[PDB]
């Protein structure tokens, strides 16, 4: 069945059949995510899921990351830290469409303070276990081609992103290739969450909900709950998530191939929908038209304003007020950018997203579907024209945008993004050790020395 | 006014004032059955498993596990696993459009009454309250598409309905305004739905439990100032998104209330298995009975065909059950015990009892046929039954309503002996006795602490 295939696969993959590439991959996904999670500590949806999750205490217990002082069961600590990773839509993203790291991530930090292994928990294992969850998620997204394309009803980490969770988890202690199954059919009767709260303060928690519920489920597996034995083999089990649901079995573990070996990561810039950065390099770029040598916008001679998009529609927002809805917004990111001259994190304050001349240039934008602008994140361009009171018009195209996997970002410009994102809340020393340890994480002999650092300051 | 506001604006708005005469009835009947399957539900291992677990989580608050004084949990934690006892057993109750509603808003109520002690007191009148506020947010979410009047297709509706009638029912309990009220609703929605699949293993009582404790939580954090869509109940990609045909309506006005409880009851289980099995069940007696009157029945193995006509319900299709979930869901075995035994008791569905090969040989005689008019709705379906022996002679009998329907309902003795027999595997027969008159005269309770201290037994 292709139940077992994930379940056979999850307890029998081992530190050798990682890859030399998939372990450069996920560790700089790894940092990325280590950073997201750093600098969303400082979010209002942070403050609020740690709130909630310190009424909770245990004796078997992790940390929040940055803040010592919070100490939480680790399904409530991975929870807490999913919630910062996702809670600027700053987290990576992958194809198919999903979030991939921060559902898996926190939840193995989280597991390896909580519950010593013998033998002690190395960088090695914490690879392995990462790139299981990582694997599953992109399988499970390969069961439908409109996983392809931008959801229309879950949202992706809710659904693959519990499973990756709940894999990662069963990886972390060990299950059997049985109780993985459990795990995965207990993960499905957490996993699904609707669309509509995109775009809401409430998104953050499908990525905290998705690594929570993975820990619940494989938990509940190890202490000997029973699911549906073919849970993602029918339509009424994890297909329900799917409107055209086309399953297959994994390759067998005999010379095991990763799909992260040859599909990356893309990775951020600023922290706003991913499509968006397609946006914001066509306006930067057709911005040089529009200031010659002057370095500013001629805001009140543009008459118009077209953008050549994907039809994405939950991130057609012509008048965001929010930080939520702004990070949703094809509009909102062209017009900061072409007045602006870029976008940075404080460009998603909502001081800066109600300026009266965003909203005068806002009120400029008109939406164009081309036929061949497909809602994939492997396939979508953005093409902005820009017309003057002249006549003029000025017109740039951009099909990718330094981050995506057709540009990734280099080692250097990710650890400069992560010392940004990381010096909010850690002193400068920590953040070096952090880059140092993730940089050679394969040679790490005691995660503990990770998870210790991860506290601060 | 949005859909999703009218929502709030009724959860928020309803007072006790509002309640009726039969709603009240209605409701203690559903509390008592509720309270009994949970404490019978203490005895099983899916219980045990989710207090295991739960056990793990302290906190400055904290709630009774029914019948078990020695385990208190956070109130989340508490509602869990005594909704996880409620549905343990699939004995729990059923309303129309399909779905188990007490048991997504009892134990919410009840951890949230002990953990968060009130002055004034929370009174018997204002359990009552919102607990029929958490029933009614279901019913209207059911009505929200025709196909929730039949057997569900993709996702289980305790898991769908179930976690907004208990984050309506939480935000009742904590005073939330109006708009914390929405955004509670909001949040919930983004812990609801669980597929079908888990039904017939032991992961289906989860979903029960999770409906209650994720409508605390989603309170919970509304209470704090979380925020989600404001029309998430008026969105296909919203609330749609667990709906095949999605066609949303605004509650009636607070002025003119009126409850779906009023005009649609509840139908109480007699044994604890599907409830389309207990048409199978009422039509298998009767047919049982006239094989013993011609003196047809024994040997069983004189018995050559037996063919049930019934609703094209699949996930109820399963001609050779070996576990005690997959035996809860299973036309053939219902009727097979039912034939062998001359009754369904809690202990049917002990595994011993499933695997008999006097029971399989039985299995491998059974035939489903689906009439075209036997619609897979609580509302229309039966079940006709036809025993042929080797003989030639075919025996033939029918359900159209059991006892127990809403149709036709168990008395009040009778609810309240299964109370009785259900309640005394954990609770004493004082207690017991206690329970009754507290819930038979729940309007008058001033202190709803005189409940919870009874339900830790013993
Ligand atoms: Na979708
Ligand atoms: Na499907
Ligand atoms: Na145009
Ligand atoms: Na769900
Ligand atoms: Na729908
Ligand atoms: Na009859």
């Amino acid at each position: 069945s292709i139940t077992e295939s994930f379940a056979t696969a999850i307890h029998g993959l081992k530190v050798g059949h990682l890859t030399d590439r998939v372990i450069q991959r996920s560790k700089r996904m790894i940092l990325d995510t280590l950073g997201a999670g750093f600098l969303g500590t400082t979010t209002e949806v942070f403050h609020i899921a740690s709130q909630y999750s310190k009424i909770y205490s245990s004796n078997i217990s992790s940390t929040v990351w940055g803040q010592p002082d919070i100490r939480l069961p680790p399904t409530y600590a991975a929870f807490v830290n999913g919630v910062a990773i996702h809670s600027m839509d700053f987290d990576d993203t992958w194809h198919p469409a999903t979030h991939p790291s921060g559902a898996v991530l926190p939840v193995l930090t989280a597991l390896a303070e909580a519950l010593p292994r013998s033998p002690k928990f190395s960088g090695l294992d914490l690879l392995l276990a990462f790139n299981v969850g990582i694997e599953v998620q992109g399988r499970l997204l390969h069961f439908a081609k409109e996983a392809n394309d931008m959801p229309k009803r879950f949202h992706p980490p809710s659904v693959v992103g519990t499973l990756g969770s709940a894999a990662a988890a069963s990886k972390f202690l060990g299950l059997s290739s049985t109780k993985c199954r459990e795990a995965l059919a207990i993960a499905v009767s957490h996993a699904g969450a609707p669309m509509a709260n995109a775009a809401t303060q409430t998104k953050p928690l499908h990525i905290g909900n998705a690594a929570k519920h993975g820990i619940e489920a494989a938990f509940l597996a190890m202490l000997g709950l029973q699911g549906n034995k073919q849970v993602l083999d029918l339509e009424a089990g994890f297909g329900a998530f799917y409107a055209n649901y086309s399953p297959k079995v994994l390759p067998s573990i005999a010379s095991y191939s990763w799909l992260l070996d040859q599909q990356d990561v893309a990775f951020k810039r600023f922290p706003a929908h991913l499509s968006t950065h397609w946006v914001a390099d066509a306006a930067a770029s057709v911005r040089k038209h529009l200031v010659a040598e002057r370095a500013l916008l001629p805001t009140d001679y543009i008459k118009r304003i077209v953008l050549r998009i994907p039809n994405v529609q939950y991130v057609n927002r012509p008048f965001p007020v929010s930080e939520h809805e702004a990070r949703h917004s094809f509009q909102y990111v062209a017009c900061a950018m072409l007045l602006d001259g870029g976008i940075t994190v404080p460009s998603f304050h909502e001081c800066q997203i109600n300026r009266p001349q965003v909203r005068e240039l806002l009120s400029k934008v008109e939406l164009e579907y081309p036929p061949d602008n497909l809602p994939s994140f492997n396939i979508l361009y953005c093409e902005i024209s820009v017309t003057l009171k002249d006549g003029a018009t000025f017109t740039d195209r951009s099909d990718t945008f330094y981050g995506h996997w057709r540009k990734p970002l280099s080692q250097e410009d990710l650890e400069e993004k992560f010392r940004a994102n990381a010096s909010k809340m850690l002193s400068w020393d920590t953040v070096e050790s952090l880059i140092k340890i993730v940089k050679n994480l394969e040679d790490l002999e005691d995660c503990s020395v990770l998870t210790t650092l991860l506290k601060g300051p």
